[PDB]
């Protein structure tokens, strides 16, 4: 379904990479934060929902599902917060490793990996698939 | 044209709001930074280009057009960096003012305004128009 997203967390270099995957296409958005908190997750969802038509988010764990702050952001943004990827984290870490030496900051390497992941043709790319899926829904 | 974006800067509360407008649709992405620098602009463009198919960016001023750091990000992301909105800044500041009391942080009010701006039906919204324009290009 065009509006379904899945949250995902992974660790790297003492930091956390928070990822949102558009389930039907494999398209991703990602950010680097010091640690996963309800405030960081709520702010990340608010950003994602202003950029794509987010109908449902499958939270990554029970703490984010429980968080009053995350629930408040889902309420504000009109998101249906729902309850309950390893290959995606491994592939994303693999791309980060291939670009790591071109970037001083981890956040720069992570955005380079988001770019490569979304543009990779598998032939359509994930960026093309998300747009085609949502335009068909309009 | 589907791949053309325009950068825009505005000031609020001692901070800078950096905006990227998809010219054909009026869709926006925005971020709050302490001040406009070549590093912040380069990082913002790298994020935008991993999320949308960015072919051309009309920089907001000569400093960003000149910046070796911005040029390096445009080279990395495959963006054609080009040279040379008031109503958009005024409308965005108007929305920020209507939500300002619902947010402690300026960045939260700015993302709420990006959400409202992109979802507002004028009837299609800017979020629907950007997706339809890019899907037609695919
Ligand atoms: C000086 C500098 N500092 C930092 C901290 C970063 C990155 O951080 C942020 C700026 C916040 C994204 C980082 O995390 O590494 C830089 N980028 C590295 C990543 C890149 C996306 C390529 C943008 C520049 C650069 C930099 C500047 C210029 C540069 O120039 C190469 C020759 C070049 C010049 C012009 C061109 F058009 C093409 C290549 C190389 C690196
Ligand atoms: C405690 C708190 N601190 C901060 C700093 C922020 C914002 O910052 C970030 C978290 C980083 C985005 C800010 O900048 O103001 C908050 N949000 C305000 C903005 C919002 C998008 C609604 C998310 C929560 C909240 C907060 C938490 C909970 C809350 O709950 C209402 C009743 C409620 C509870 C559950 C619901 F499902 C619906 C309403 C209200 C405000």
């Amino acid at each position: 379904s065009p509006g379904i997203w899945q949250l995902d967390c992974t660790h790297l270099e003492g930091k956390v990479i928070l990822v949102a995957v558009h389930v039907a296409s494999g398209y991703i958005e990602a950010e680097v934060i010091p640690a996963e908190t309800g405030q960081e997750t709520a702010y990340f969802l608010l950003k994602l929902a202003g950029r794509w038509p987010v109908k449902t988010v499958h939270t990554d764990n029970g703490s984010n599902f429980t968080s009053t702050t995350v629930k408040a952001a889902c309420w504000w943004a009109g998101i249906k917060q729902e309850d309950g990827i390893e290959s995606m984290n491994k592939e994303l870490k693999k791309i980060i490793g291939q670009v790591r030496d071109q970037a001083e900051h981890l956040k720069t390497a992570v955005q380079m990996a988001v770019f490569i992941h979304n543009h990779k043709r598998k032939g359509y790319s994930a960026g093309e698939r998300i747009v085609d899926i949502i335009a068909t829904d309009i």
